[PDB]
């Protein structure tokens, strides 16, 4: 994708902190993912993409399309409901016909910030108070290229500056641009989302979902892949949520997840609970390595919370067969043994391959979305919906009829998530 000229691209400002075993406030900024943008011909206002289909006059091939179509600048607040205030980022849900957003932290105007998380602690504050059933305010990391692909893929000029280069563990085929090619060939409009479709290519890479949550439930989920960085997959071999068989590909779509409610701890997180989601709170996450160095492999993910200045531990599992309050080799083996299903976490290298994702360096993503595929039931309801009574089926209190996108967009359009005070450093430094 090319760089358009009609609207200047100005990344809203967002500060964040680096901490030492003493913190330094870094100047940062955020960009909007390329899928939300206007895509038009080079030096013309003609759309390359309108509604849920491509303009075959310009985009007669995957390559020509990327050479000949440009992404343009965004009105962050006015069109997408994205604002920043100091160290705080607010993502609105419905803004006209726009639904949510996906944003990336920048190191400069043309590069995503890269985080090296092994043997570090990462902290943020969140307000989920305005996130009802069926929404997901996510803060997580993916193994994207810092420059968004510009150095590797010649047709890609727009790069990180225009939010190009997304990949994740679901191998998304809904992306308009992947690896310097447009996703034109085989494009199939979704029958239910007027803006969206699925192309023949998907963009796979490692994903560390440190935070997927709403006011009801939260989960922490590493997802490894066969290779850490971008791998371009084709059609149904992609696996993930955009394919016939989620387990057909090279990334783990399920992950090794820790949701306190799923693990039997139903009084921990939610309205007026131990972590009271009517108010903001701080989430601290540690990435422990086998040898205690930045170059060891990932042994354990640890977690705690702070609210009203009070430290609140991650609660331990109440499910017979699954112990503790950390994610480690024993926990991941125990989860799949007890809850059952496809061993996709092991098959894609588990924590060793998660570490490879992390060692490559990862981009920070903040998003707010609803889910046409599963209505977010996997996060905050009983799932599968016919598995009531079985261990791990219940993930939160939402009804199994909840989370229908057009429903929640009509009823709860004013929903929003605010992320703030991002901090990273050595353990005990944030
Ligand atoms: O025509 C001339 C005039 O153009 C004006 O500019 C227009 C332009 O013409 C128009 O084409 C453009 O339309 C864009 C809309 O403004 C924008 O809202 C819309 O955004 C969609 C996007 O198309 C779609 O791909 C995206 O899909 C989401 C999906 O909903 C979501 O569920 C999924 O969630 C994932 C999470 O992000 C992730 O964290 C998690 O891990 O996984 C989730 C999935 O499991 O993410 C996908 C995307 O990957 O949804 C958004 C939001 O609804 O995009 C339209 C383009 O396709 O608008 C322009 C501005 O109006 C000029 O302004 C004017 O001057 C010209 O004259
Ligand atoms: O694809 C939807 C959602 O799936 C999540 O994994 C589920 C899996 O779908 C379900 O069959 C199993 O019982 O539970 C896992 C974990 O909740 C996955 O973790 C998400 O990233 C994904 O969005
Ligand atoms: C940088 C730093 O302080 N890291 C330590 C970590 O080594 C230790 O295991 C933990 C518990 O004492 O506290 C912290
Ligand atoms: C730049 O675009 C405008 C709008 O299409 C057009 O008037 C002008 O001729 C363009 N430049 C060219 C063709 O070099
Ligand atoms: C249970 O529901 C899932 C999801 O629709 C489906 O795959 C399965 O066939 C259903 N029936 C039974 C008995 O599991
Ligand atoms: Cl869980
Ligand atoms: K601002
Ligand atoms: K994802
Ligand atoms: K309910
Ligand atoms: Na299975």
């Amino acid at each position: 994708q090319q760089i358009g000229t009609y609207t200047a691209e100005t990344h809203p400002s967002l500060s964040w902190s680096t901490c030492k075993s003493s913190c330094t406030t870094n100047s940062g900024a955020i960009t909007l993912d390329a899928n939300w943008r206007w895509v038009h011909g080079v030096n013309t206002s003609t759309n390359c993409y309108t509604g849920n289909t491509w303009n075959s006059a310009i985009c007669d091939t995957d390559a020509s399309c990327a050479q000949d179509c440009a992404l343009d600048g965004a009105d962050y607040s006015g069109t997408y409901g994205i604002t920043t205030s100091g160290n705080s980022l607010r993502l609105n849900f419905v803004t006209g016909s726009n639904v949510g957003s996906r944003t990336y932290l920048m190191a400069d105007n043309t590069h995503y910030q890269i985080f090296d998380l092994l043997n570090q602690e990462f902290t943020f504050t969140v307000d989920v108070s305005h996130l009802p059933c069926g929404l997901n305010g996510a803060l997580y990391f993916v193994t994207m290229d810092a420059d968004g692909g510009v150095s590797k893929y010649p047709n890609n000029k727009a790069g990180a500056q225009y939010g190009v280069g997304y990949c994740d563990s679901q191998c998304p085929r809904d992306l308009k641009f992947i690896a310097g090619q447009a996703n034109v060939e085989g494009w199939t409009p979704s029958a239910n989302n007027a803006n969206t479709g699925i192309g023949n290519h998907g963009a796979c890479c490692a994903e560390l979902d440190i935070w997927e949550a709403n006011s009801i439930s939260e989960a922490l989920t590493p997802h490894p892949c066969d290779t850490p960085g971008l791998s371009v997959c084709t059609t149904d071999a992609c696996g993930g949520t955009y394919s016939s068989d989620r387990y057909a590909g090279t990334c783990d779509p399920d992950g090794c997840d820790f949701n306190p409610y799923r693990l039997g701890v139903t009084d921990f997180y939610g309205s007026g609970k131990t972590v009271d989601t009517t108010k903001p709170f701080t989430v601290v996450t540690q990435f422990v390595t086998n040898d205690g160095t930045s170059t060891g492999s990932l042994s354990e993910i640890r977690r705690y919370y702070v609210q009203n200045g009070v430290v609140i531990p991650q609660p331990s599992s109440k499910i017979s067969g699954i112990s503790g309050n950390v994610i480690n080799s024993d926990y991941c083996a125990a989860e799949i043994s007890t809850f059952g299903g496809t061993a996709s976490f092991s098959k894609h290298g588990g924590l060793t391959n998660m570490a490879a994702g992390m060692e490559a360096g990862m981009v920070l993503v903040m998003s707010l979305w609803d889910d046409y595929a599963v209505n977010m039931l996997w996060l905050d309801s009983t799932y599968p919906t016919n598995a009531t009574g079985t261990p791990g089926a219940a993930r939160g209190t939402c009804a199994t009829t909840s989370g229908d996108p057009k429903t929640v967009e009509s009823q709860s359009g004013s929903s929003y998530v605010t992320f703030s005070d991002i901090r990273v450093g050595p353990f005990n430094s944030t």
